[PDB]
């Protein structure tokens, strides 16, 4: 029987009900819910306790039930209203039991007043709140840093549903891109803070898509002071983010007040580089009337352009320009748009306050004149009347290190350009520096191939990237160059700022005259050099032979080899022409070896008839051979046909035999150790020379042209040959004479006991052939 | 009876223990909630299923409640712990009945499980916190627009918690104007009507302060249509103007570009001027630690003031600040103080970016706009690469003295330009090994690597010879004067040499100027000797006091005499013998050359006079003019006044010169020497020169003879290309006539070898050692013709 009294004990109301469904048992929570009293609940049925309207779907309901077989009700397992006896409604909860007894059925009601309900509410408001009108990303984490509650802002925009999001951390739960070092570190660093803290991060979402994003840690505690949760903000800066780095890029721009129209220029590439695919044009108060400061490039046609004008205002409030952006509509948002507007045109504000704030003879920086120097310098020329060739070098690609490393770094590469050209400067060239990126060159060679030159050295000093820290940019250089006579100052420079901003424009790394006559004088030289190396290439070119002979019997001494190009379409072209001209191209080592090969195939050529050709000699001096050159190029020879080493000669300058390095001495000694015969040409720098001549064996010397010439005029350089053939006599030496023409030449020079003699005198130079014809005709000319 | 099925079959949680406290009653429920079957719980005490946590302290409790003998268990109305067969925790609520009958005592437990109430409890709890964080103030309301709930921005905003404005009507609390009539009446119709309308309207807070305040009712539409839920997300609109205002001013701060204190202070009293009272501070990393930068001068006291930190970061991102904002509490909310600190933020790594390029820049700009020599951080740099090279170098510090009374008399105009001629002279004698740098203002600095006083003197010396003309300026003469300290010591750091050099600098300067010392009297008693060694030598030049040594030559295969070659000499009663290599640089020193060459030609011509008297006797007599440091101006005048105030024929004397001179360069002494060889005088050279020119000059002119020098016959023996180039000289010899001479041969090999390439005639110790002048003719006529 304890049921009855313990239900009633119990504080969950309890309605026992028969088959009939009257009422046996009613427990006071069960009275306190209905209003009503035991005497009265049973009254007809369960009339009193149902509400009024449901009342004729219950019996069926219930008849269902005794219909229904079911031992369990899946029925009232949901909220319910109860209406109370005053007629109030409240929330309850009900609980159902049906039971098997003689033969009848019975049932058992269990009553909760639904204090969870309210609970349920309440949480469904601030569900509601979380998300509604607020596009605010809010994440909260456990003490384990998973992620236990996101809201729909925050799925909206990282794609990640609840289902998606829970269970692991945020960073793990982020698509990260690789920075590679700072997005990644920074993200667990914040991530496991402590304390209140933020940062600045670059994050993929689910769609691939970049965005910038700012995110804050502020934990919370419990009232014992243990770390209950912490929550997370996720601001999306990617707009904001560019209005900073706006606002970075311009303050490097203002650290060092480069001009105004420069200034407009850092201005207008920040904007575009904010505002994607739009127009800027500014305008200032000068004299009072708005004139342009400083447009965009760009100036295609703007479809749905959409235009903001904006006056700028000083601090004072006065005007002082107008700002002006075009831009398509649908790009961007209208907000974006407006604050980038304002923003901007503060800082042209601020900017125009530093300009007017602002409004000695060599540079603080390198150390190179300033453009006063250069105005002195170039009227100290013209005065005097002389030409000064004027480059104007232009540096490029300096904009990649002022947008990434600001001026403290840009002026770092230009000390290093400066350097690099000091390094290679030739005296009576004057280095100045005009204003930051430009320099003049000033030198008074007018020769076109000089200037060719000194054009292309600078072009190519600058072949090796700039290193600065780990960092290689490239760099490169527009140099214009002008030259004209009895012309003043201002023209040169304004003509070779010209050409430098041609070829800027037109793309850079080049150069280019000013006269249009000559810079295409320079095309036909360059057409000239393509025929020479394709004459080089097909073995084209020939040796024409001139003979020396012995002046006392007219047996023959030997012959030179000397280059000659004749073409169809150039005609003849003298060596001392096209020699400069290979050096010009650096193909000089092609003409050096073809020269070797062809005078060796030739003399083998030669043996083959006759082989009492006596010696060939090659002049390695007037065909510029270089340093490497000459072990290689004369052993493959030497080696490839059959010519044995005794027969030819090479001859070298005295410059060329001491100078300019000393590699070249032994890389002429091994070719002496190969046999071949040498010849020098001044032998001096003193008795050191001298030594060096008589420990590398020469054998013979020979005289210039011009020594011989006059010789029959000049008392000084007639003992300059009586000198010259008594020291050749002392030693083993053969003395050799160039450029005789007439017969009292030969007649002193015989009277001197000089031994051999070369020139037009004895032969004109004979081509390839008929110089057999020559030496079984007229060979022992006993003259 | 059938409540036992009942229980059986009810959703709820049945169990019942007897008076033996053993579990009697048991349900699906209940094995959904211990996780153990009816079969074991069935028979088993009370104590099973209690947690573990609790089993030493569960019966007292129900013993208690079984002598106190109420029906209303006072226990149990809280939320229970419960744990599972697999050891598992899960939340359960109890619901309890004491029972006496029988004559017993039984208790009858009713469990539900309440996972999901407490999870909604613990979710309710995590979304208030989650809600208050929301940067903007939001409420929810019912379809009467009911305030049910609200967050911590709202209560920031105005003071109100959820307890005192829970459902209560928002017009009643907002604490609407009433002077208004139009704001009031728009401010109720946004309240009252449905659409989503933006508007704004004045608000008063709790310190009867109006707030403009934008809302931003929109009300939510369910499936079911007849929408009840509103929400509303007030703004405030005079805080974001109060931001873009700080954006702006701390930008004009960035714009003048103060230093770096004044900047962050600037930072702080604009941040300090947003909240109304505050104190902000401001630390700089350096090397890893925060040094302070600025805080606001408000150091008062602020009774439970709120911090606030944030880290500063590069523009690469590497952190270098710490910001730290502290404001008295309740008068600004969390989101207006996180937003000033990150629009400080920002603008303070601004700060510190151009700090930092500031740095970079300086490290390397300035090097003497003006003149264009390097400047002194140049100097520190050079000095710096000098000490880490280990070599010692030689500093002189350089002041001018008149230029201060020129600029406060003739002013700048005048200063600029004689300091601009200055330096034009100094470089018009500068050295490839000198470097020459600017310190500052009227100061210069000159680096050399010579250690020698010999030289050092020198260079002294011609620094002030530099401003023997005075500076002429506009046909006004200025004398401006010198005053130079060196300073020269092993090992000693630069700052040492700058300061000791500028010690000297002082002491020469205020002493009168126009002079030059060192620091140390280590290093100054050397010149103070030389000036009377000086003096001396002038003295023993008046006076005659000097001697000439003859030293002889003959030939290598005859055994004759040749000639004899004749070397000056210095004995003295204080210093005694000095030698010619060191009394010839001392005479240069002086400029006393000419007196000293003159000495020594008119003796030579005096001893062939005299020598005359007794016969024929000396072949040749040669004096040395390279090693006597002949100039430009001597050989001509010098040589024809010897010969002609005594009798010589000129076949008797000879002269060397060292072919290094004889260049024309600006002197052309080619007349001369023509000149000389023109009367007779005879000629030795010692090189040939550059090339067929210098072969030209030496035989056009006949030189007579040529010398080889004491170095190379030292070497003749060990090396071979030495002996070479004696052939080739000795064959150029043979060919031009030229009469090869040998100095320094020593032993009995050499003269052999020697005359072996015909070297013609051998002079050195290996006959005769510099006889004096007096034992000559006792040896002429006693050791005889040589032919060994
Ligand atoms: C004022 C008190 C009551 C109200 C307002 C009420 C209301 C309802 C409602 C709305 C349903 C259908 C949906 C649902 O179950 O949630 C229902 C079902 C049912 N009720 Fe009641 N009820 C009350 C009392 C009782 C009592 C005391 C008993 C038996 C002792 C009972 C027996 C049943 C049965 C057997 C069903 C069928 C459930 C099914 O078929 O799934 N009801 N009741
Ligand atoms: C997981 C199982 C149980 C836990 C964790 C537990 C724990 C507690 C605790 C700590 C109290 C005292 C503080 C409070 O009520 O909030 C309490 C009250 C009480 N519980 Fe338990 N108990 C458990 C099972 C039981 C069982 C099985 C019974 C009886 C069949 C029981 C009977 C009582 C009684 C009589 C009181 C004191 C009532 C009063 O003083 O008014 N408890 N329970």
């Amino acid at each position: 029987g304890i049921f009855f009294p313990a239900l009633e004990q119990n504080m969950m109301g309890a309605v026992l009900i028969n088959e009939n469904d009257e009422v046996m048992f009613f427990n006071p929570a069960a009275e306190k819910l209905w209003g009503y009293k035991r005497e009265e609940v049973i009254g007809n049925n369960i009339d009193m306790l149902i509400p009024r309207d449901l009342r004729p779907a219950h019996p069926e309901y219930i008849r269902h039930n005794r219909e229904g077989g079911k031992a369990r009700v899946e029925g009232m397992s949901a909220e319910l209203q109860l209406e109370k006896k005053d007629g109030s409604k409240i929330w309850t909860r009900f609980a159902l039991s049906k039971v098997s007894a003689e033969g009848k059925v019975y049932y058992l009601a269990l009553v909760r007043d639904a204090s969870v309900e309210m609970a349920q509410k309440e949480q469904t408001r601030q569900l509601i709140i979380a998300v509604d009108h607020l596009d605010r990303p809010v994440i909260v984490l456990d003490p384990e840093r998973h992620i236990v509650q996101c809201n729909r802002a925050f799925t909206e925009m990282f794609g990640y549903c609840i289902s998606e999001a829970s269970g692991m951390q945020p960073d793990t739960l982020l698509n990260t891109p690789e920075f590679p070092a700072d997005n990644r570190i920074r993200l667990q660093q914040l991530l496991w803070k402590t304390a209140r803290d933020q940062d600045e991060f670059l994050l993929l979402t689910r769609t691939g898509e970049k965005i910038w994003i700012k995110a804050s840690i502020s934990p919370v505690y419990d009232v014992l002071a243990h770390l209950q949760n912490l929550v997370m903000t996720f601001s999306d800066i990617t707009e904001e983010r560019q209005i900073r780095q706006l606002e970075g890029n311009i303050l490097a721009a203002m650290c060092s007040s480069p001009p105004f129209h420069e200034m407009g220029e850092i201005i207008c590439r920040n904007i575009e580089s904010v505002l994607n695919e739009s127009h800027v044009s500014l305008f200032a108060l000068r004299n009072g009337m708005p004139i342009h400061w400083a447009s965009s490039s760009h100036g295609a046609e703007i479809q749905n352009a959409q235009s903001w004008s904006a006056t700028i205002r000083q601090r004072d409030g006065a005007p002082a320009g107008i700002l002006q952006i075009k831009t398509s509509s649908g790009a961007e948002t209208s907000a974006f748009i407006e604050r980038v507007a304002d923003i901007s045109q503060h800082m042209a504000a601020l900017a125009l306050e530093q300009e007017k704030s602002r409004q000695i003879q060599f540079d603080p920086m390198t150390g190179l004149p300033n453009r006063n120097n250069l105005h002195n310098y170039l009227d100290d020329l013209v005065d005097k009347a002389v030409s000064p060739v004027v480059y104007l070098i232009g540096v490029d690609h300096i904009q990649d290190v002022i947008d990434s490393l600001g001026y403290a770094w840009a002026d770092q590469a230009l000390l290093e350009v400066v350097n690099r050209f000091r390094e290679k400067l030739k005296p009576d060239q004057y280095l100045c520096r005009i204003e930051g990126t430009q320099f003049v060159l000033v030198s008074l060679e007018n020769d076109v191939s000089n200037i060719t030159q000194i054009a292309d050295e600078l072009r190519n000093v600058v072949s090796k990237p700039i290193m600065i820290d780990d960092k290689p940019f490239p760099l490169t250089l527009s140099i214009g160059i002008s030259y004209d006579l009895g012309k003043n100052r201002d023209y040169l420079l304004s003509t070779a700022h010209n050409a430098m901003d041609y070829i800027r424009k037109n793309g850079g790394n080049g150069w280019q005259f000013f006269s249009p006559a000559m810079n295409e004088m320079v095309k036909e030289r360059l057409v000239l050099g393509a025929a020479l190396k394709e004459a080089i290439s097909n073995n084209q070119l020939k040796l024409v032979y001139q003979p020396q002979i012995f002046a006392e019997t007219g047996e023959l001494y030997g012959i030179e080899a000397l280059a000659r190009w004749h073409d169809p379409l150039h005609g003849h072209v003298p060596p001392s022409r096209f020699i400069p001209l290979a050096e010009e191209i650096g193909e000089i080592e092609n003409i050096g070896r073809w020269v070797i090969a062809e005078a060796c195939r030739q003399l083998a050529e030669w043996r083959s008839q006759n082989i009492h050709i006596p010696a060939l000699s090659v002049n390695l001096s007037a065909l510029h051979f270089r340093s490497n050159q000459l072990p290689n190029q004369v052993s493959d020879a030497m080696h490839a046909w059959g010519i044995d080493g005794h027969q030819l000669t090479v001859e070298i300058t005295e410059s060329m035999m001491m100078e300019h390095d000393t590699e070249i001495f032994k890389r002429i000694q091994i070719l002496r150790d190969m046999g071949v015969g040498l010849s020098v040409d001044d032998f001096g720098t003193g008795f050191s020379g001298l030594s060096r001549l008589v420990s590398l064996p020469v054998t013979e010397i020979k005289i210039d042209k011009s020594f011989v010439d006059r010789c029959l005029t000049e008392k000084r350089i007639l003992a300059l040959l009586e000198a010259i053939t008594s020291i050749g006599q002392s030693l083993n030496l053969t003395v050799v004479a160039e450029g005789v023409e007439t017969k009292e030449q030969f007649e002193m020079l015989r009277k001197i006991h000089c031994r051999v003699i070369q020139g037009y005198f004895f032969s004109r130079p004979l081509p390839a052939e008929e110089i057999p014809g020559w030496m079984s005709s007229v060979l022992p000319l006993k003259i």
